[PDB]
């Protein structure tokens, strides 16, 4: 795999999840967004693969599991098999990437997306070679457990702009955000 994509949205104290859920109200462009970005594939016979940690997989409400349209794998270290529902079941980052190129999703498998949460992110975003970071930066403080760092622009660029992705700041439900892609080389 050439690539990675790693998509998050973070409050402005870095925070990026609250007793199992969102810190923040329910942001339906939002949540449009992070569909539009991890399902679209114009490569015709092949899904993008979204990969998520174990809590993250338990976040999403059981009538929207797996997330439909793309192939959907989980990383633990003590299951079993996969959780129900989801399509594959990895214990590393580096085991789920191999995963990808053998047989069973050798010619089906086209974007790489993580998904969350911070553990996953954080390896994904020291991963060597090219990766992008699509962050949406929530204007607002919320009261968090779960945290996102710092971007390092030693590694990272902000790109002023990226096809597809409005530059302007978003408001829903009086709560202001933007849309910020990041790269590395
Ligand atoms: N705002 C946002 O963009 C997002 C928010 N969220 C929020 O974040 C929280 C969940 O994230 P977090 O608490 O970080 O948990 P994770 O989703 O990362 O889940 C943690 C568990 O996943 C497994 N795991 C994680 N990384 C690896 C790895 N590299 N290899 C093998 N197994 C791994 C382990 O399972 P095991 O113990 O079975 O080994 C671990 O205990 C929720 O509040 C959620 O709502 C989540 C994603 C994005
Ligand atoms: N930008 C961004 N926003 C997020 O809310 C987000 N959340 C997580 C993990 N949490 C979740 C929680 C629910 C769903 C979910 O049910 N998504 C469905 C419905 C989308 C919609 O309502 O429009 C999906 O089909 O993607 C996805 C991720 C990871 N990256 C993110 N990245
Ligand atoms: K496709």
């Amino acid at each position: 795999v050439g690539s990675l994509n790693c998509i998050v949205a973070v409050s402005q104290n870095m925070g990026i999840g609250k007793n199992g859920d969102l810190p923040w109200p329910p942001l339906r462009n939002e949540f449009r967004y992070f569909q539009r970005m991890t399902t679209t594939s114009s490569v015709e016979g092949k899904q993008n693969l979204v990969i998520m940690g174990k809590k993250t997989w338990f976040s999403i409400p059981e009538k929207n599991r797996p997330l439909k349209g793309r192939i959907n794998l989980v990383l633990s270290r003590e299951l079993k098999e996969p959780p129900q529902g989801a399509h594959f079941l990895s214990r590393s980052l580096d085991d789920a990437l191999k995963l990808t190129e053998q047989p069973e999703l050798a010619n089906k498998v086209d974007m790489v997306w993580i998904v969350g949460g911070s553990s996953v992110y954080k390896e994904a975003m020291n991963h060597p070679g090219h990766l992008k970071l699509f962050v949406t930066r929530i204007m607002q403080d919320f009261e968090s457990d779960t945290f996102f760092p710092e971007i390092d622009l030693e590694k990272y660029k902000l790109l002023p702009e990226y096809p597809g992705v409005l530059s302007d700041v978003q408001e829903e439900k009086g709560i202001k955000y933007k849309f910020e892609v990041y790269e590395k080389n």
